[PDB]
């Protein structure tokens, strides 16, 4: 009934899509969402519209879109809301555009681990 | 003796610099590093070279540079190692330690779930 769509920037190197794929597999492992799809803004496939369509066609009517980005900017405030036509979705279907990662204490934790090469 | 330099992409909007600044202040609060500076790759100030020089001139000789980026890509593997002159302004008697980005860390999964639920 609802789907998680994880959305990422995309890269000409493979690292970005690998990351979204690992994140989606990890979230799949927690069994919270019936459907979990990934989309990339530029360069790679699947694209954000493709991810959304895949979710709809598995029978979701509430699409939770989470931008896997550190901060807001052009991509999160313009391009993505655009691609989601929030500015090809049925009536019976709502897109719920969520919030990026931001300055979360857990990323402070992650940064200190990285500082120490852990 | 060692300094943490947090390095971020930079943006034409202000959100990116705000985030690095909040991150640096939060790290400052944990009292682990004598010196903590931030640098932005494009658009904003301070710049990566500026952040590094500020760290050196406060008397650090090992600079820990952490790229606050989700994944590797052009910025983390080319531009930044370049700006740090780790590839191809830094004196001797000082080493840059270029660390690893955030990657697919379990804590990011936790954060994504929170975001999914509008927390």
């Amino acid at each position: 009934m609802e789907a998680l769509v994880l959305v990422g920037h995309g890269s000409r190197l493979p690292y970005s899509k690998e990351l979204l794929v690992k994140l989606a597999e990890k979230v799949k492992e927690r069994n919270l969402f019936p459907i979990v799809e990934i989309g990339l803004m530029e360069f790679s496939e699947p694209t954000i519209p493709q991810a959304v369509k895949k979710a709809i066609e598995q029978g979701a009517k509430r699409i939770i879109v989470v931008p896997v980005f550190l901060a807001h900017g052009i991509h999160t405030t313009r391009d993505i809301p655009r691609l989601l036509g929030l500015i090809e979705i049925p009536e019976d279907v709502e897109i719920i555009y969520r919030e990026p990662i931001g300055a979360d204490d857990r990323i402070v934790d992650i940064i200190i681990d990285r500082a120490f090469g852990r």
